[PDB]
DNA sequence: TAGTATTACC
């Protein structure tokens, strides 16, 4: 049930749910990164993350450490894909670690 | 899994 690799996309976040996630730990993870999407035309604000933690991490300890309003599952990428994915419009919020195998 | 949404990796 509890899982090591996690995506997550929290749309329209706010200044405040920015800065709890801005302020994680980088000891939590193996791997992590946040990258700013949805600000062009017509089109939703939102962080577009992925999170290889260090322990495996349960549904709901995830939702308290990145917030009650983002969506989350389990990843079924690697890494790589994921940081590709959430670095592909140029304006990451924060990136830690390096991608696993 | 719940929450926010059409954004969400393979
Ligand atoms: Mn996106």
């Amino acid at each position: 049930q509890p899982h090591k690799r996690w995506v997550f996309t929290l749309n329209n976040p706010s200044e405040d749910e920015r800065k709890k996630i801005r302020d994680l730990p980088i000891s939590l993870f193996d791997y992590f990164i946040v990258g700013e999407e949805g600000n062009e035309e017509g089109r939703t604000p939102h962080l577009q993350g992925f999170a290889n933690f260090v322990k495996k991490q349960t549904f709901n300890k995830v939702k308290w450490y990145l917030g009650a309003r983002c969506h989350i599952e389990k990843a079924k990428g690697t890494d790589q894909q994921n940081k590709e994915f959430c670095s592909k419009e140029g304006n990451l919020l924060m990136e830690c670690g390096a991608p696993r195998s």
